[PDB]
């Protein structure tokens, strides 16, 4: 009856609501239109989505997504439209404002994304208010899994680390150091090359330069974004695996900082089926 | 006469040296073999090199490049024998081993490249013996030129610095942040783009935020590169752009950090000029 979606760069989550039962444990493959055109998409939903569905009938749809901003709304609208059967009305949004729907519900909050990317806004309760652009796993991201796998490679192969930790780490990824040149420098989405890599960080936390390396990179997304909004009034929020799997480390971060910590939740799925049993069911 | 030539990113310097003199001081574009193919290499010595030049007899030629690996060796030495008439020697190096034959001569010495880029050897004297691969500007290239831009782009934009500085980066420069993500992300050469807007901070280095991006950029090139030699045995040189252009800032990171600094130059061309004279 209500179909929701959030996108991210591994894959997109898809829930049904029907029937007051939730249909969860559907999965594709991300869905970014800057990434994909029109065609790629639509084939992407028609041979990996449909199959899992029993029909393609629906009432909603609510997809949301990284890349869905304002401009490539109707791109990602029309692709739906084309491949499902939807009576009465198709939402698209950011992934952001998932992560914000799932998180505060229908008051205001600071909301963070913590995953391959990292983001962070300010919501009213009713939509994003203020954001700071996260800029890519280069310029910013920071606390995100790229920056984190950006962070590893560069002290292991500089021997901040020492021996033991390289070796391990190119043993248990079968890397070299031509190879990790390669695919950052040389290769499409280094950034997904580089979160990849990073869960090596939470294997090893045990390591005070490990856990030291996750304390600094997640101290500094705070200072750089998170203190942008007014922290000392509203919580912050965290989605996303990284926010999750150090969650530890996040709250270690937060109270350093001076900020009050949420929710931390792995992903908005949950949430988000909260958001359209409580609040939205009205409307 | 001889002819001499240190190629990076941005340029290639050339001297001439004949009789006691240097007969000319010669620009070109940079020339790496990783990112030129062996014609357009020769294209670019015979359209803006050779014209600059009152004759192409040389005893010795003595190339030094970034990329001039020994993989790579041949095919730039071939390129400047078809362009050039040589009658004793070619040879044909990094723009490390210019740094260090430029600083030490024949004394042993830790050696680093603060341009576009960064690098850090020990030099035995003869040979670079020991190097930190600088792993790259996203990576590692700490202190170098690109890296300063991507510190300088990631404070202002997040606004960290103040709304003065970012509005005089943004509008100096003709740049919004969508050119920016583009040039970085999605254009070649985002490293030299990086570079080529970090001069910025030399050009409002009283901000006090400024000179801390600097400082501390430097710090870490030397706490993750030139401290993984003897640097309590031997004083580290440093040759570039951003090493000399920062000098004050490269000595305010290295006596906070306990290295020795010895020479601090621009380019190693005068260096080379005293080693090749001796
Ligand atoms: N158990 C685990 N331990 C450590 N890291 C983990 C992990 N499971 C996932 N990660 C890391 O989390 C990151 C991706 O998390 P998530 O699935 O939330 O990202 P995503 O790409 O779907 C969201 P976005 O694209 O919006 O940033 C990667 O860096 C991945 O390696
Ligand atoms: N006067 C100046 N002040 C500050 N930065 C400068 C500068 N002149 C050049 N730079 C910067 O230095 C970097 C390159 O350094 P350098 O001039 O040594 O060239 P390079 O590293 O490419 C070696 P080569 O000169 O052989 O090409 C670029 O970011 C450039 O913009
Ligand atoms: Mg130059």
């Amino acid at each position: 009856m209500i179909l929701i979606a959030d996108s991210g760069s591994t894959k997109t989550h898809w829930n049904v609501l029907d029937q007051g039962r939730v249909i969860g444990e559907i999965f594709t493959k991300g869905m970014n239109p800057f990434f994909q055109t029109p065609e790629e998409m639509g084939r992407e939903i028609e041979r990996t989505l449909l199959p899992q569905l029993n029909s393609n009938r629906f009432c909603e749809v609510h997809f949301f997504g990284a890349g869905c901003i304002p401009e490539k709304v109707p791109v990602v609208r029309n692709v739906l439209k084309g491949c499902l059967d939807v009576s009465s009305l198709i939402e698209v949004d950011t992934d952001m404002l998932a992560a914000a729907k799932a998180s505060c519900g229908r008051s205001p909050g600071i909301v963070c994304i913590m995953g391959t990317g990292s983001n962070s806004c300010f919501y009213d309760g009713e939509k994003i208010a203020a954001n700071v652009s996260p800029l890519g796993f280069i310029l910013g991201d920071e606390g995100s899994g790229a920056v984190l796998g950006k962070l590893l490679i560069g002290d292991l192969l500089k021997n901040q680390m020492g021996e033991e930790l390289k070796e391990k780490f190119l043993r248990q990824y079968e890397l070299t150091p031509a190879n990790i040149i390669e695919r950052v420098y040389r290769q499409p989405f280094p950034n997904r090359f580089l979160a990849g890599i990073s869960p090596f960080l939470a294997e090893n936390i045990e390591h005070p330069a490990i856990h030291s390396l996750v304390l600094n990179a997640f101290k500094s997304f705070l200072t750089r974004n998170v203190m942008q909004f007014d922290y000392t009034r509203y919580k912050a929020h965290f989605i996303g695996s990284v926010a999750y799997y150090y969650k530890d480390i996040l709250e270690e971060a937060a109270a350093a900082t001076g900020i009050r910590t949420g929710t931390i939740v792995r992903n908005p799925m949950e949430g988000l089926r909260t958001y359209y049993s409580t609040v939205a069911k009205t409307v």
